[PDB]
């Protein structure tokens, strides 16, 4: 408890641009260490589809989804926020993970030219969301890309419903992001000089509650093709996913979810042997599967048209050899 | 089983506007009993938001939501609803809680100026949406306001997953409803003079599936600033949240739902540890959370454009002393 | 696991229109078979209200869902799927049950004269959804009706939480579907010859994310009125529900779901006591219920909007005597 006991193995770390996760054990090493991490807010533009449509992204170290930082319960996590002087507005954070001061929202308000440093104990394992909450102007920060997620590791690893250990061979996190771009008279999405000349519009579109693109790692075919996810016949996967304002429906087309902690905690004994699993907007889940058939595989957003039509699918490269047993052709397409 | 032996204990039940609940105890105090409650159906104009939007609800005792009735299970609920002479329209009642003749809704449709009783054994443990469902019209009165909910408590009260018993210090009961209000070519929300004439407009709207306004009691701002609901530190809360119609998201911005029973059923085991939790279109759900930290919180529908645009948005002053080990401001904002 | 071991039991079914389920037992006879089945795709223009609307649908044998297959846990499905020389398009399978090459969906792709054969190991137990996935065009493909589901019971039966079988006495099968059909600019639906003729029109509307009709069973009213699903009081039923795009809440008017497996899955314990249960696109549900009371019973998507106005809404007529102890009007609707 006491602030002479807090002084306790620090902890520096250099966090990996979505989706690949900053090193870490899955096993706490030793005891509570104060876990220190660094971010930027960046404002800039990006293009999220293959039309060339812009937004004014606000961005935690210049990606969307920002990274995730991980920890183990009872550590304290101890952020560096730092909002650049060309930036043009407030912002602050908000860890689901945290108690007290809306989420440290209340806590961290810095304009352009500030930095501020909050800590707190990551009292409850899972994965929670994180995100800018300025007050006054909470869904346009967030919709315009600034949230990401974190992972609370119990101390002792990640675990079944009774106590059967699961070691992970490589992790994965993919952030979905609705984005709510405007459009002119003639169905041509609009451009703006600077963020706050969009604001204005861009509420409009938000309040159809319908967005214009859904898109997995900041834009559409962010992680197709060469960008594909990786992994081989045999490897354990944990796919960390998250939704800051609104649903999704995770689907690995190929496979399943043969843990799900759909609701993104560790003390809730996880779903087994799913095939879609449900995250609500404003949370963040984790799904464990052990690779079986080589191939591609398509990650997606189960409603279909969000996945093919707005954005929301990835790809997943497997290696390894086929089993017949699994499933096989037994007469491949041929004249009738 | 027997109409002889139902002749037990009755005990008359005075409500409590949303959001306090009337009296009750967590443990039953004895045998089962017939408890009784009586509602009349308004028929009422409201203004739903800060810009003088009127709506033609129909409202359960005057509210929206209606009051929450509290039973035990086994218990029976007897309920005396009566239509004044001065409504226009028929109307009837569905406790999700009952079993037979559509939630009670078959027996109970009574015109202006008709009362009816009926009597029903609450046999599942949980908290469940009550509404009118009048045949052809069932989505137009359940979007105008006129559902609530019931608990039934287990006898031995609230527990956790291995028996641990929760006890809570104060209850609260939150409905967030939709509404969809028409509106002119100028885009101004339209008037009208009597419910009905309101009717085709309003279903032009509802087919859209978009709500013009997400409120929590009954209109924006309504659980806000003066109306805030109260704890203090170290105080146990039990929040039951409904919604008849649609999908919300509960997140209690600064804290979390330590136990919730998401799916609002006291045999199914609760999730732990929760940031955002689910509750489908016709259900109520509760989320039970000991306050660690002083200070305002925001529980809100976490599709943050519903929760700040649209209106889904409420307030809980907490008192008591921050706890620095919790969480605490290393380096204030201040210049890089 | 070997070629020559798979020439175990062969058992040909024949499918019968949802919602009746082929025969099939509980629990396993004997040991793994390869079960085979048989399925034609239909490119077929449907009415889908009573004011005539067209939709050029892709059904599997003829019907909007595709029928149940059912199969236990360690069996091999086998699937003969043809595509009619006279269709116009190109179609495969996806089973979610399935692992590998997309759910079979890339060994299964046959243009209008072919045919193909694939066998899977059915190795999770639960309902799961399948569906047609052309490259390039799979939203289109499923939101025209091509999809149904499977179910994998598993070898002893259902059971709940503590392994107490669950036998049900009957079991229905409810596809719920989303269509998305274009209108001119007087608000009338419009037609085309050909399936292809629509695709552009098609997709405008499914970007808007809001279908125009929900249907149970292929048609608004396809499951009321004289194809109302029956059972008795006494009688213990199952419903499998699936929703292959989008979500829906299930709701048992009048009743309950007293085991559900909202997420499908037989090895995930159900969730029991349920008012409104929640299921994802591209998901498949079973709820389990034992009718205590007689009547007419509504079962429908608890968006009542969905429900009433789009067309979600399936009856039960229920026999047997009234419970007066569940439920009794003590004073029918009378003056006041
Ligand atoms: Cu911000
Ligand atoms: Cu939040
Ligand atoms: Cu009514
Ligand atoms: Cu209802
Ligand atoms: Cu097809
Ligand atoms: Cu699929």
């Amino acid at each position: 408890t006491a602030a002479e006991i807090a002084a306790l193995p620090r902890q520096k770390v250099e966090l990996v641009d979505p989706p690949f996760v900053h090193a870490h054990s899955q096993v706490a090493e030793g005891g509570p260490k104060v876990v220190e991490f660094t971010m930027v807010i960046e404002e800039k533009k990006i293009v999220i589809d293959d039309a060339g449509t812009e937004v004014h992204a606000m961005a935690f170290n210049g990606t969307v989804p920002g990274p995730l930082m991980v920890v183990h319960q009872d550590d304290y996590l101890e952020l560096t926020l730092i909002n650049p002087e060309t930036n043009t507005l407030m912002h602050n954070i908000d860890f689901h993970a945290a108690t007290g001061a809306l989420g440290g929202g209340g806590l961290t308000e810095i304009n352009p030219g500030e930095k501020t440093i909050l800590r707190f104990k990551a009292t409850k394992p899972g994965v929670f969301v994180y995100h800018c909450a300025p007050p006054g102007m909470v869904p346009w920060h967030v919709v315009s890309g600034e949230n990401g997620a974190i992972m609370v590791l119990p101390r002792e690893g990640l675990h079944d419903g009774k106590g059967k250990a699961l070691t992970y061979d490589k992790i994965y996190y993919v952030g979905e992001q609705d984005f709510y771009v405007p459009r002119d008279e003639n169905g041509k999405y609009k451009k703006y000089e600077a963020p706050g000349d969009a604001y204005e519009d861009t509420v409009k579109v938000m309040r159809t509650l319908t967005p214009t693109h859904v898109v997995f790692n900041g834009a559409v075919g962010a992680l197709t093709g060469d960008k594909a996810m990786t992994a081989a016949v045999g490897e354990k996967v944990l796919i960390v996913h998250s939704q800051a304002n609104r649903d999704t429906r995770p689907h690995l087309i190929g496979g399943h979810g043969d843990y799900v902690w759909a609701t993104g905690k560790f003390n809730t004994p996880p779903d087994v042997d799913q095939e879609t699993w449900f995250i609500p907007g404003g949370a963040a889940g984790a799904a464990f599967y052990t690779f079986q058939q080589p191939g591609i595989y398509a990650y997606v957003n189960h409603n279909l048209i969000e996945a093919f039509e707005l954005g929301a699918a990835a790809h997943f490269k497997v290696t390894g050899e086929w089993n017949d047993d699994l499933m096989t052709s037994v007469l491949a397409p041929s004249g009738t």
